[PDB]
């Protein structure tokens, strides 16, 4: 690849629950003013365009998938997964499965109800999709790298983390140690930088990259130190409203902290 990340395999993509505030067309269109050549859809993402109302997930009709595929195409990125994904009912794990594969995908971010493990693996080593799990803030599941691990150690080599660095350290966890503890299940990250906690505000915020506490740069070598490949999803969970200028500072602190250290 040309840049010195996507040489080493790193891949940087958009999630587009970034722009959940504008139709998949805008965030294709912003994701492309980016210079990023990788999209992750959030299941629900209203379309625009010629399709209004319709939304991207696993409903979503033939016409439509092809259609979407070629807008993307023409704008230079390519879908790469969709999520997160919380099946309502086991049945529709199939359903979605049936729809990645003629996406193209190569993985679903999710969160599977842990007594579905084995319907998941079965149909991920089926359908030849990767299965990302995503760790969000308690009361949930994989909160933390060995619950997840619990759940998978042992199966497929296509389940592993969607690594949202951002909230295990909002569960006051070292996130440089829950990248070393997942490494070889890492499928895909949430890749942020956040804010300290503020004692009176509940929330720490999505901060630019290399201006927060994550140490985006020792995330970055310890990933290096894993050999991990795959795709670094941007989730900008702040200034909904215009925050391209915020994404492309956080875009050119990423590369320029990778050509430091590959």
């Amino acid at each position: 690849g040309q840049t010195k990340a996507e040489k080493n395999g790193w891949r940087l993509g958009m999630q587009s629950y970034s722009f959940h505030l504008f139709p998949l067309t805008e965030a294709l269109d912003k994701t492309q003013e980016l210079g990023l050549k990788y999209i992750e859809i959030y299941p629900g993402h209203k379309l625009g365009g010629k399709w209004g109302d319709k939304v991207f997930d696993f409903n979503l009709d033939a016409q439509t998938q092809k259609e979407i595929k070629e807008l993307a195409a023409s704008k230079g990125i390519k879908i790469v997964g969709t999520g997160v994904y919380v099946a309502e009912k086991s049945s529709d794990w199939e359903k979605m499965f049936k729809f990645a594969k003629a996406m193209d995908l190569e993985f679903i971010t999710c969160e599977p109800a842990l007594s579905d493990w084995d319907l998941v693996e079965k149909l991920s080593k089926q359908y030849n999709i990767k299965i990302s799990v995503h760790n969000h803030p308690q009361p949930s599941d994989y909160w933390k790298p060995e619950n997840l691990l619990k759940a998978i150690s042992g199966r497929s080599q296509s389940l592993g983390s969607c690594s949202d660095v951002g909230h295990w350290r909002r569960e006051g966890l070292n996130q440089i140690d829950c990248l070393k503890q997942l490494k070889g299940r890492i499928i895909s990250l949430h890749f942020k930088d956040i804010a300290p906690k503020k004692a009176g505000e509940n929330e720490q915020h999505d901060v630019i990259w290399g201006t927060g506490i994550l140490d985006v740069k020792g995330m970055l070598k310890e990933l290096k130190s894993q050999n991990f490949k795959g795709v670094f999803s941007i989730e900008y969970e702040y200034n909904w409203e215009n925050s391209v200028p915020d994404i492309k500072e956080c875009i050119q602190y990423f590369n320029k902290t990778a050509n430091e250290i590959l």
